């Protein structure tokens, strides 16, 4: 029932962030989004928590929010008991207003579900908060993403800060050797230059949608999980977003047939955006979290704390040999998605649009 409910939010937030940015590059990791949203719901009491389910299409008269925060902890569990050949990590955290002092009980909860930990936080001199949190956040990590936040206002009652980092190999690594310095065409006249991967004589389920106008290609990873790579016809991506529905994802998932194409050419490219979920979760349907009226009795017990700052960054690598590199004819010279999921069930660990591969 998790997985459904995933892919809806993570689709109307990808939605809700083209509209925010028709053409600038899309990257986001819906599983994070949505873990750092239960962390905050994890906190909340009267209707606060029913608008947070609300988001998610969390129908509360089957699933409650109990069963919904043990399933969380399962995947997460889950995805710690994987081997070194495929990992996940994400870290994200909350942070909490010194003067007002935090629930031990709700740490407690934080770290033994969710994984995440909080502390009082010296918000006094903001200057100086922006420097401790960019430190913990890169200690935190081994040094994927710095730079978290960008800016903080003078008395922010709340942050919420939400990071990943991918690392994974692919089931048929890129030759190295091979790479070409092409040309990517950002429209009909106007190209940047990129490097491009190559193969060849290789096998990869394709298909391509007659009645969509696009072709979507399956890469699979070393581990459990793969991705989905989406190539829309020329001048018919916003006819593929318009079209695109968890309802299209499970047609594409269940019509991938393997075929000998010839040769297959990507982009090698590292996206990394940070992204301001104020506005954007404020249009997704949560907007009481926000106002000074959060309730947010379980983060302290006296419901003087609102949410002002969920700041996410989803770092990802498509290289060669995947993350950290040391007949048909397929070539991603064009604006291209990019959705990440297990074959086991639907779950979407990344979620991207790619169109000026330079930037």
């Amino acid at each position: 029932g998790l997985a459904s409910a995933n892919v809806d939010f993570a689709f109307s937030l990808y939605k809700q962030l083209v509209l925010k940015a028709p053409d600038k590059n899309v990257i986001f990791s819906p599983l994070s989004i949505s873990t750092a949203l239960a962390f905050l719901s994890l906190g909340a009491h009267n209707t606060t928590l029913t608008e947070i389910l609300k988001g998610l299409k969390f129908n509360l008269t089957e699933t409650s929010e109990a069963e919904i925060h043990q399933s969380f902890q399962h995947l997460l569990r889950t995805l710690n008991q994987s081997s070194d050949e495929l990992q996940l990590s994400m870290g994200n955290a909350m942070f909490v207003k010194e003067q007002l002092s935090l629930l031990d009980r709700f740490t407690e909860d934080a770290k033994r579900l969710y994984g995440s930990e909080a502390f009082a936080t010296d918000f006094q001199d903001s200057a100086a908060a922006k420097k401790l949190i960019n430190d913990y956040v890169k200690n935190g990590t081994r040094g994927k993403i710095t730079d978290l936040i960008k800016d903080l206002d003078s008395q922010t009652m709340m942050v919420l800060v939400n990071y990943i980092f991918f690392k994974a190999k692919w089931e048929m690594p890129f030759d190295p050797q091979d790479t070409h310095q092409s040309r990517f065409y950002l429209s009909k006249k106007k190209w940047v230059m990129v490097p491009m991967m190559s193969l060849h004589h290789l096998t990869i389920p394709y298909f391509r949608d007659e009645e969509l106008s696009c072709t979507v290609v399956e890469l699979k990873y070393t581990g459990n999980a793969s991705a989905l790579f989406i190539l829309p016809d020329q001048d018919k991506m916003e006819e593929v977003e318009a079209m695109l529905l968890p309802e299209t994802l499970k047609r594409w998932r269940d019509s991938l047939e393997f075929r000998e194409i010839g040769e297959l050419y990507l982009p090698k490219f590292s996206i990394s955006r940070d992204y301001n979920l104020n506005d954007i979760l404020l249009q997704l349907g949560i907007e009481e979290a926000f106002t000074s009226k959060a309730d947010l009795s379980g983060i302290t017990g006296a419901r003087n704390l609102a949410v002002s700052q969920v700041v996410h960054k989803a770092v990802l690598d498509v290289f060669e040999e995947g993350t950290e590199a040391s007949r048909t004819i397929v070539r991603f010279n064009r604006p291209f998605l990019m959705i990440i999921v297990p074959t086991d069930t639907q779950n979407i660990f990344f979620m991207s649009k790619v169109t000026n591969p330079k930037q």
